[PDB]
């Protein structure tokens, strides 16, 4: 009694033959996209079958077997409800409601210190989800590209820890929040930036990645790596944002000279070059969708959930998630950790990279920022989400009052 | 047939009768203690039956059932390996190795600013575990009473949030680490103490509890509360420590007057009484074992694992777990959060209250402190614990390298 | 058949009955003594059986069985050559050659040092062997009482590590030898005595044992511990040696005051009293034979060989053997470790307590000392022993030139 | 019956023929490598058989006999579980766990001295095992070449004693640790370096080897010797490390001139030349794997375990193990001897040559050293190994508490 034929009877309902669209609809209903890279062989085979059998279109036990066999393990887990969120449909309806609520939150100011962010409508609002099992949902403007900006800080920190290890990286950068009123100070008392999520800390992390090669390869190396975290969905680049960011980055240069003088960099660092590399990494583009997959890779201990590819070490991902928890939301970091209790990173373009460990990754995007620099609708959404679901780090998985748990059912 | 007989033959193993000792030994190996409050009916019925047949002492099926039917759901759960740590006997052997490794860390200094702590041996060292299912383990000096000191701070903060709610409580006290810099200041910029885990914060929290009634009743109420938390295991009081603490609390009187002048207290507070109540709370005694149960209540969403009682609202436990993560280990809070990733609270007696959410609570106790004020062996044990098991809060449950996961049979 | 009968036939050579004396002669030849504590039940039963009849005395199978059934495991082991040295009769013959050869080393000088050792005569010379299986051999003056003097140092250090543990004991004393040039300093750079085998170290170890009771109770307690170690063989006390020790004790008082000033003792120490306790411990009396048992308890992982009792924890015995290796023979410790490769401890009375781990314990005793303070004859014998047998710690058990291995048969 | 046959039925299980892969799998599970030089005849015959029969490929009892006849003794020992560590599979699993435990110890600093050992990273960590029976296991970075450095000191001292005797060699060098730890001084009071494991002792030992010929012959001579100890596994040379060591050896030139002036060399010694030879010997290269075989030769009384060849005299190997005990780990020598109780030698590349007498040889390697100059990870591993197994010199083989003994089974 193979997997293939016993799953066959599940969708077969008791009939001899299965509608192709009935299979596809059932597949989608689990939250998997038909374009999922782990489902390619099966999708090619279904397409091929539609060609070679216009006499249909319905799958015999043996025909069904011939399509789904190469992707059979995934298809089972999907259809035997063993995914991290069993009732993904119900969950996405909740996501949509959360979305509609934050959509009514119209305040905040779009960043305008360079013309490439002043341009973005205040009304763009997008939310994407990717579970650690690759289940997907999106609502709103989730295919509009925007710059990562500071959302890239944890990503490049993760690359650094991955390539070099914790101990080395943290010779150069600390692992703690500054404390909300040592905002302005570049260095902690050990003459290290206090953590990798502040600009000074990010600038030093940037200086550690791929030492020795030029910025072109350095950038290519980081771009490859983001491609994998995103399961090869959209990772772009804004040159316009880069040119603007470098021509108006006085404080970043102020930080650059300070760090150099305090000898914060590895020997042989070309600081002005590192600053230029730093502006490039800030100008790297995503959509909500592709970024949600990056977040999911961090939710999934370093494996990209839609390719099954190991992208980062567990050590790299844990460190990163630790610091997004405590340092990722600027001056709202403590507030956020307290009330939302999720690892997250915001950016000046309006992105909030969000991780729900062992469940899912998200990217919420809306350009208007609050006084602290976080997307208004993103922050509102994040609070609501943890109000609804027992996703708070220190929520309990067995005793959680009236909170809903999307990891269960009846 | 039914649960009791189903269970009966499991322990029975083909033969007709079960010896009582063979049932008791079977039960212990699940990690439940025979004195478990939820197993009282069963043990009462065993004592009656061991009175009935000095003739015995076997148990046939209907007699076995007579003993266990009242506690059958718990006993089945225990015996069919449904507990949070299925192979607990393997897990305690790991705890024992961890224990012996920290035992070799003989450095640090016993607090001597008051004589009651000076007298404690630098060689006392105990660790106690209580899982969210009531499984128990201890190694070392675990029934020796010692004062909570600052380990009580999250307990009384939990009580305050439980009785009054988050929002009211945090009108008087903040929700963020000061961090590690700065760390002499009594108030943040909103003129609130930074958080509940610092002295200034604890003092203010102490003032919110059971307002209106006198300090004798307040202490009573908190004792009863700590009783529920410990599942009625050992909670006491060191009057000697109380006297020492109060004739040596210049700094907390300095804090008290500062807070009073800044109007940090609720209207109608007698600040000097509150400072007397706070010193009392610090002088409350526990053992490793009874404190590990309190920690398990926090691990278990507010339900005391060995009684089944709801002690704290889930709100209270979350808030508390949040602030123990970022603020619970003094100047080592950030390092500890980064490296151990567990909510914890230390005290100057050498206690470390440790919570592994959804898994277990622990108390570690060894009087010698490091220069930050944390128990040396406790700190070493805690690091090792998380080097071994995937208990770090930002460990992945599915992809965790070569860490051990005690929640699985692998 | 059964083991008693199997054993019977062995000792009965097909003959119908075993004479008692024949069984006794057969038993002695294994190396066991008839007075062996583990063989009491059997000897009690041979005494009773030899009372049943004026003469007799034969034992048929059921009578033999009657006497030997209580101790059959040990008797079988002895008779089927399972003892650590199978051909023990051959071995004692080579102990005797070694003895006679050292007997011709008449050089050296008795400690005139105190009024009690000056009368002890340079012709006395005895060597006793006790293996880890209780096999015994003696040659020369082995029942003559003499004081342990510094041979007591590993014994009292073992007691301390046994009662208090390694980490406590070594807060007070070190675990290395100093310079052969710094054999005059009392303290190392951490202001602890160098190790337990020097006077300053021994004095500090003496202060650790049974704190809180008077020194007459402390002395009793060490004597009790020393009784277990010798399997209740001779342990005494020389008041004479004690008096001359305490008057000629200027350097110990010098060390005493130096340790006091440098705060080397446990809090609440009466240094002057400790010196007096110390003088008593050095004046404790043994014979060659009883001391060899003490040495064999150390050879046997802390179990006394002729009684089976767990006398010392493995930690105690290992710690003790390690420090006898490097620190046990004064200025000759280095040369002795290199050439003899056995843990040993000498004393000014002429004694050398010798441990061959996993094989045997020995006491060698001969009052004339060389210019380093070690018994001339003892040192000569220890050299010859390791020249003859592959007992050196860094001899190879498989490839050992033309050395003899007593652990192996033909 | 013939051994070949008796062994045949073992693996035959009950069948008439043995599948070749099944014999190979059974062989390797003993820990023997198929590439073992003692198994060459058998492996050649098996390879030949696989050629001369495209059939099977299964061994008749007659065919099997033809393959394994010439190596029958060793194959018997291997299959009848008579190797020093019977359950090698279980042991290697324990090696791996110790490995993973030391792997999380990322402190220490790579030996920066004249930047080019700095070329390979602080992340390299490998452990290789070779038993005295030739059983092999490796984990981590064990085929990366690194320079012996000071790890070569015991090897060239063993060569010297082998060729010259103990008496000659120790006219020129001492037998003792410099004591507590002055290796400020080059000479002891007899104007001899203290022992062969200090640089002045190593330099003087170097001057002893192969006197009369030039340095290339001397070097070839020691290299062929190293080839035998390693069973002809990798022994190389780093010219890079040599030129470097040669231009950075002021201290060694300071020692060289001191020794010359104090007449420490043999008559006719060209000191500056000897220093150059000395630099070359430090620059000799091994892997973890080949070095483990060297250590195993020392563990096996001077016979290389994987060739059965006599490389060093028992006197040479004993002398070397005695001095590795007390003088092998720099300043940690006393502490290491106490806590680990194994002969070991560290080098500044991060290697630790470790001998467990009569059991196995090991090489641990991790470049980051501690303040004393010993590999952080190696030291951690060595401590953990002796905590786990009863391999400490002065562990007892019969009574050893909770330690595991891998020389045993049930
Ligand atoms: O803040 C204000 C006034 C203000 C108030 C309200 C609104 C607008 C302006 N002015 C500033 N001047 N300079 C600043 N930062 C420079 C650059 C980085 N830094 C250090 N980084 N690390 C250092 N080393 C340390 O140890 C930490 C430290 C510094 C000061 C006090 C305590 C600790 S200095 C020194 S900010
Ligand atoms: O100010 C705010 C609001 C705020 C917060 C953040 C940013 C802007 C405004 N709240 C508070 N002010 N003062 C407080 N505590 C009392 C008074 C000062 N103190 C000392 N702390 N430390 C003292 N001694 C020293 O700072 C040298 C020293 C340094 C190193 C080693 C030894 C001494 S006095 C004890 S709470």
């Amino acid at each position: 009694p193979s997997l293939e034929d016993l799953l066959f009877y599940t969708i077969a309902e008791g009939q001899e033959k299965i509608p192709v669209h009935k299979f596809i609809t059932a597949l989608k209903s689990t939250g998997l996209r038909t374009s999922d890279p782990r489902l390619k062989e099966c999708m090619d085979m279904l397409r091929l079958t539609l060609q070679t059998t216009s006499d249909g279109v319905m799958l015999d036990k043996d025909l069904f077997k011939k399509c789904v066999q190469s992707n059979i393990v995934l298809l089972t887990q999907a259809f035997r409800r063993k995914f991290v969120i069993p009732d993904f449909m119900s969950f996405t309806s909740h996501i949509d409601e959360l979305y509609e609520s934050a959509k009514k939150q119209s305040g905040g100011k779009v960043a305008d210190y360079i013309p490439q962010l002043a341009k973005f409508s205040p009304d763009l609002w997008g939310v994407s989800v990717c579970t650690v099992d690759g289940q997907r949902h999106s609502t709103g403007d989730t295919k509009v590209p925007f710059c990562l900006q500071s959302c890239v800080k944890p990503l490049k920190y993760a690359i650094a820890v991955n390539d070099l290890g914790t101990e080395y990286v943290h010779r150069y950068v600390g692992k703690e929040p500054s404390g909300l009123r040592f905002n302005k100070l570049f260095l902690n008392e050990d003459d290290k930036p206090h953590n990798p999520m502040v600009n000074a800390g990010a600038i030093v992390v940037t200086s550690l990645i791929k030492q020795g090669v030029n910025n072109a390869e350095k950038f290519d190396y980081v771009m490859q790596f983001l491609n994998k975290m995103a399961g090869n969905e959209y990772v772009g680049f804004s040159n316009a944002t880069f040119q603007s960011e470098r021509e108006s980055g006085d404080r970043n240069f102020a930080i650059g000279y300070y760090l150099k003088e305090k000898k914060c960099f590895p020997e042989g660092t070309d600081m002005v070059g590192i600053l230029d590399f730093y502006f490039q990494l800030c100008s790297i583009e995503v959509t909500c969708e592709s970024a949600s997959v990056m977040a999911a890779t961090l939710a999934n201990g370093g494996f990209c959930p839609i390719t099954g590819e190991r992208v980062l070490s567990p050590e790299a991902v844990r460190n990163t998630l630790s610091l997004m928890h405590s340092c990722g939301m600027y001056d709202f970091s403590g507030q956020f950790a307290f009330h939302v209790g999720l690892p997250a990173k915001s950016g000046v373009a309006g992105g909030i990279l969000l991780v729900v460990p062992n469940v899912m990754g998200m990217m919420c995007w809306s350009p208007p920022l609050d006084k602290m620099g976080n997307s208004v609708k993103g922050i509102h959404f994040c609070h609501d989400l943890v109000s609804l679901c027992n996703f708070h780090n220190y929520d309990n998985l067995r005793h959680f009052a009236k909170k809903l748990d999307p990891r269960r059912e009846g």
